[PDB]
């Protein structure tokens, strides 16, 4: 088969936001904004990227 | 006169509003949930402080 480009690394559930989060926060509380929708939302969603292999040695016979 | 508790006579146990809103901003921000739920809502819902609603339960007590 030719050969075809692809990335370095594998994909992670982490993803880069910060300044979002305080500027909605400050106004949520005077507008009376449900916190209620995130905090479940985030109860469930406790998330993390995939581990590495254990890479432990294997053979299909007895001890 | 006769001895009795002073004003105010009682307790309310009400919480502040900022410290569910305080840990979900930070931990939101980690968990990357949406905050575009909370600006969009935010830009309609242009509200500030108010009493609460009449329900079909309230009736004036006999004493």
């Amino acid at each position: 088969g030719s050969h075809m480009a692809s990335m370095k690394n594998a994909k992670q559930e982490h993803f880069e936001l910060d300044q979002e989060w305080v500027e909605l926060m400050v106004e949520a509380k005077e507008a009376n904004i449900s916190p209620e929708e995130i905090r479940k939302y985030l109860l469930l969603n406790k998330k993390s990227a995939h581990p590495g292999p254990a890479a432990r040695s294997h053979t299909v016979n007895p001890f």
